[PDB]
C-alpha cells in the first residue's frame, strides 16, 4: 500500500472529533451580518464574495456553499476549524448561515489577490521562494494537522502580493489523511493532479499537495503556467512523464502495483526522465537556480512517498534565503 511519511498518525491521535468532520456541527452564525460587496469567484459547489461584515465593517470573502450534502461542508468547515491559525492557511472568520434559507456560507478573512497569472510572471527569485515558503508553511500545517488540502494550485493560493501575503484557500476538497485511506483521486486540479491521482492510486496523502506545489514551483521558476498542461487526465499524465519519464513512471506504477488504465497504452508513448534545466530559458533563467531545480526535482517526483513532505521541502536550501531573510 501506501502511507504519508509525515502526519500518519495525526488524526488516529487526536480525538474522534477532531477528524471526524461528519459529527462536526458548526456554529452557524447569521450572514446577515455580511454585506456581499462582489462576488469573487464560483466553484462548482460555491460562490465567493468579497464581503463587509456590517457590524464590524471588516471585509471579509463569504463562500457561499451550494446544496452539497452537508458532508462537504461539515469536512471542510471542520477542516477549517483544525486549521485554524495555522500559517497561511485561509482563516475561516466565522461559519454562517442565510438565517432563512439555511444556506451555510463560510467566511473567510479577506485577501487581496494578486492574479497569479500576471503574478507568477513576475515574481522574483526570491519572491518565489518566499511564497513557495510561505505555501509551504500551509501545507505542513494543514499536513501536520493530518489535512491534505487536495487542491494545491495557484488559485488556491492567494498571494498579497503587496503585503507579500499569501493564504491557502478553497479547503473544499481537502480531506483528513488516514493512514491506508483510498481516496477520491478525482481531487485538485488537473495541472496540479499528481500522477497517484491521474493513475488512480487512492491512498494518497498529503503527498499529493507536495507535487501540487512542486507544479506550482515549477511554473513559477520556470513560468510555464501551468507546467504540466494537460489537456485531460488521462493527457495530464503524458504530460507529467514527458518530462518525469514513462519509464519512471512504470517504476512508480510498479511499486505501488498501479495497472494504467489501458487508455494510457496509446498515449503515454515513452519518454526519458528530462533534466528540470531542460525547462530554463532566458527569460526564467533567473528565477532557476541549482536548489530551485533540486528541490522541484524532490517534489515532482511520481513516487508521492518519496516527495519531500512539506517541511523537508521548507527545509530545502532553496529557502535558505527566506529563512536566512526571516530571522535577519
Ligand atoms: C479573490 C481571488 N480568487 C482567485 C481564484 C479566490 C477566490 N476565493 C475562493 C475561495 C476563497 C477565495 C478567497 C479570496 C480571498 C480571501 C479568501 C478567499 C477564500 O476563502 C474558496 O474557498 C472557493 C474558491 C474561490
Ligand atoms: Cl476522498
Amino acid at each position: 500500500g501506501s502511507r504519508a511519511r509525515v502526519y500518519a498518525e495525526v488524526n488516529s491521535l487526536r480525538s474522534r472529533e477532531y477528524w471526524d468532520y461528519e459529527a462536526h456541527v458548526p456554529s452557524w452564525g447569521n450572514q446577515d451580518d455580511y454585506q456581499l460587496v462582489r462576488k469573487l469567484g464560483r466553484g462548482k459547489y460555491s460562490e465567493v464574495f468579497e464581503a463587509i461584515n456590517i457590524t464590524n465593517n471588516e471585509r471579509v470573502v463569504v463562500k457561499i456553499l451550494k446544496p452539497v450534502k452537508k458532508k462537504k461542508i461539515k469536512r471542510e468547515v471542520k477542516i477549517l476549524e483544525n486549521l485554524r491559525g495555522g500559517t497561511n492557511i485561509i482563516k475561516l472568520i466565522d461559519t454562517v448561515k442565510d438565517p432563512v434559507s439555511k444556506t451555510p456560507a463560510l467566511v473567510f478573512e479577506y485577501i487581496n489577490n494578486t492574479d497569479f497569472k500576471q503574478l507568477y510572471q513576475i515574481l522574483t527569485d526570491f519572491d518565489i521562494r518566499f511564497y513557495m515558503y510561505e505555501l509551504l508553511k500551509a501545507l505542513d500545517y494543514c499536513h501536520s494537522k493530518g489535512i491534505m488540502h487536495r487542491d494545491v494550485k495557484p488559485h488556491n493560493v492567494m498571494i498579497d502580493h503587496q503585503q507579500k501575503k499569501l493564504r491557502l484557500i478553497d479547503w473544499g476538497l481537502a480531506e483528513f489523511y488516514h493512514p491506508a485511506q483510498e481516496y477520491n483521486v478525482r481531487v485538485a486540479s488537473r495541472y496540479f493532479k499528481g500522477p497517484e491521482l491521474l493513475v488512480d492510486y487512492q491512498m494518497y496523502d498529503y503527498s499529493l499537495d507536495m507535487w501540487s506545489l512542486g507544479c506550482m514551483l515549477a511554473s513559477m521558476i520556470f513560468r510555464r503556467e501551468p507546467f504540466f498542461h494537460g489537456q485531460d487526465n488521462y493527457d495530464q499524465l503524458v504530460r507529467i512523464a514527458k518530462v518525469l519519464g514513462t519509464e519512471e513512471l512504470y517504476g512508480y506504477l510498479k511499486k505501488y502495483h498501479i495497472d494504467l488504465d489501458p487508455h494510457f497504452n496509446d498515449i503515454l508513448g515513452q519518454h526519458s526522465r528530462k533534466r528540470w534545466e531542460n525547462f530554463i530559458h532566458s527569460e526564467n533563467r533567473h528565477l532557476v537556480s541549482p536548489e530551485a531545480l533540486d528541490l522541484l526535482d524532490k517534489l515532482l517526483r511520481y513516487d508521492h512517498q518519496q516527495r519531500l513532505t512539506a517541511k523537508e521541502a521548507m527545509e530545502h536550501p532553496y529557502f535558505y534565503p527566506v529563512v536566512k531573510e526571516q530571522s535577519q
